[PDB]
């Protein structure tokens, strides 16, 4: 059966095709800037061409049309386990079709051997302090990659328009393959040499080899390794519109090569608003358990709540910019929990879940939380929490893993369709009078 | 002893916010369209987000708070020697709406030199990188690594008030930019980390000044050069906040990623070939035309170069402007900064530079498809710098990126201050489009 890239090269006349036909309507309107789009942080201006996935405001992301539980019904699992693979997701968003099993198989084992790092990123990784933020290391580390960018140098050579879009995916594919590796050397400073070396168990999927790197093999871990999988699949695409995805598309829109440019994407995923939302939910958490205790009552929860409000506090993980109901990745989450008694009996987890079944009518009732529902981030953080990796300041890192997938494809069809550099206008307040 | 730049600051936050709630009170208004081409153009056209310190005149070229280049180079302090306004000068202006007083530069160029030491980290780090490893791409990450000492990024995590996160945001800009000429010398200087990396500066020295002594420029042998720096880096320091470097660092900064992770952002941006790269071109571009041409040029060897460019179906490097329908005020202040240096003059690579701008406007508009063909910034800025022997054009990027600093640094603190929103679109697909 076709490999990746074939696939991909037998969509792009189609995507071309339509593009043209768009393009062929450029005077179109659809829509209105207002002065609160200007001083709103571009909310609600539908402004930026994104492909592989749709924010619907009442049911959530969805993937070439197809949600959640569609995608965890049709993608391909992994030798073992329950969960949907991330090499699978990332098929679909690139190509618009759900690969066979074989086919994401033949990926896996690409995304196996392309993950050893060149030497100089060791020395790089072994200078940082440990003190330095997790986040902050793992985006330093993707950027020096780009002395590996096939795209970069092909273009200092001179290349066609036409030919961006290859040096594009063999990187996105470098990267993808390196990133999980980097990613557990951030987590494991006192082993670099061992890990980031380390031979990768070449019929094994992205998530286990990952969880291998972290330390989180073999049979004892192999709960932790679904989790990851979903993980890592939930989080990788949500439209062109968030952060991390906009600064990946902005900067990659200059032709800086993708490492460069998913380094700007880390960078804004490092972001308190942004990225850091899951591990701000987990210290909130534990801060109310530790209060609050293990035998707590919703009568304790929903005081703390409310002490957390009229302190002038946000509840974090609940809300959103965008969506209006409930966050279908939140609720695959939970979904996945609900099968898992150990994870059910662990009193953090039910914090997190009566927790979820109180906030959203206390910040109703309070006022000011626009659609108070909770969104993935509400649910995250506890999980990897319950599989013993108890340090919260690096979950982060593994959503830095998850979201290269979405924006390094968004990346591939920029320069398939030849778009050109990301470029607004701007005003002053007085030009606004 | 007069305000220093933080009070300064502190003095015009009150009016900006109450113009912030006037503009506020008119959320509803219309000020444009979306239409297809915008979202699949790049938001070319689409005005969109709001940038204080810098506004294009179509006529008068870019303007600081309504001054023009020429009203900068009049009004703004000079070093304690030299005929050229201060970067550190520019800064004050584009943050405070307000001109300094020579002593407040002064003060301010004080507290730059005193911050500017580096974590013996930051040492370890630039020498890991291989030789290879491109400037810009070294530039971006030890600024990015010097979130280590972000006081945002911690006076955040302990709970800090919405209304105090600007005050964080200035005192980190601040360490960024004194931080910057000694990250950016290492960039140039890579068998000499130790040594440029502790260097102590001259304390009453101008910020460009100590650049220079630490890129191995320093004392009055260097001083003409020392003034070309200052005027480059005042000039360069913003330029609204659409262009990539300005806007990434806004965007990374909107989601309350502190200031040297948001201008790390902001120079990966820069590193792109679409966006830092023009003065190097000018310079290749004008150097071939040097040595097909020779030294004995005429006005009619320059336009049949220029024409035999445009045959080729290549483009005159350094000319043109979407908007700008006159010469770009901040290559005429280059050219004016060579008007009273002899030696600038007598070098025939700048004689190309002035010449070629005397006849490529006429010969591109006869060709027709190049808009406004006036000099930008660009076509000189490159060739000023070769003739002080600063001759690895691989690194002008670098330059710039120190440049770049001011403007959005500015924009990121009054974002804070003003409390503006993470800035997140809406994305569509080609099928939604149709
Ligand atoms: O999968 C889709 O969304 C449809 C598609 O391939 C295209 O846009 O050409
Ligand atoms: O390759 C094509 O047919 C379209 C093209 O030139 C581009 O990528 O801009
Ligand atoms: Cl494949």
């Amino acid at each position: 059966e076709p490999d990746l890239k074939t696939a991909l090269k037998a969509v792009i006349p189609a995507k071309r095709e339509l593009f043209k036909q768009v393009k062929e309507r450029s005077d179109e309107v659809i829509g209105e800037v207002k002065v609160a789009n200007v001083i709103g942080g571009m909310r609600g201006l539908k402004s930026m061409l994104w492909e592989g996935s749709v924010l619907d405001p009442e049911e959530g992301i969805r993937f070439h049309g197809k949600t959640i539980k569609d995608c965890q019904k049709e993608l391909p699992k992994g030798t073992s386990g329950t969960e949907m693979l991330p090499e699978a997701m990332f098929w679909l968003l690139l190509t618009g079709q759900v690969p066979s099993t074989n086919q994401v198989r033949a990926f896996s084992r690409e995304l196996a051997e392309q993950s050893h790092l060149p030497q100089h990123i060791l020395d790089l990784i072994k200078s940082f302090p440990r003190s330095m933020h997790p986040m902050t290391q793992l985006s330093i580390a993707v950027a020096a990659l780009n002395t590996e960018s096939k795209f970069a140098k092909a273009y200092e050579k001179g290349l066609s328009k036409a030919d961006y879009w290859e040096p594009t995916f063999d990187d996105s594919i470098s990267l993808l393959a390196k990133i999980p590796r980097v990613a557990a050397l951030v987590f494991r400073p006192d082993e670099v040499d061992q890990v980031g070396t380390q031979a990768l168990d070449a019929s094994q999927d992205w998530s286990y080899n990952f969880a291998e790197l972290l330390g989180k093999g073999g049979k004892e871990n192999q709960d932790f390794h679904d989790l990851l999988r979903l993980y890592l699949a939930l989080h990788g695409d949500h439209e062109g519109g968030n952060v991390s995805a906009h600064a990946t598309h902005l900067v990659g829109s200059a032709l800086s090569d993708p490492f460069l440019s998913y380094s700007a994407g880390l960078l804004g995923l490092a972001g308190p608003l942004h990225g850091l939302a899951a591990q701000e939910v987990l210290r909130w958490i534990l801060a109310m358990q530790d209060k609050i205790g293990t035998k707590f009552t919703d009568d304790d929860v929903r005081n703390y709540l409310w002490d957390t409000l009229k302190s002038g506090r946000v509840v974090p993980g609940y809300g959103h910019g965008v969506l209006r109901k409930p966050d279908p990745r939140f609720q695959a989450l939970m979904d996945f929990a609900a099968t898992r008694p150990d994870v059910l009996a662990n009193p953090v987890f039910q914090l997190v879940k009566k927790n979820s079944e109180i906030a959203p009518a206390v910040l109703t009732e309070h006022g000011k939380t626009k659609n108070p529902h909770p969104n993935v981030d509400a649910a995250s953080g506890v999980l990897f929490y319950h599989y013993a990796f108890q340090q919260p300041l690096y979950y982060t890192v593994t959503f830095g893993v998850s979201r290269a997938l979405g924006p390094l494809v968004q990346l591939i069809w920029d320069r398939a369709l030849g778009l050109p550099i990301e470029r607004p206008k701007s005003i002053n307040l007085l030009g606004l009078k």
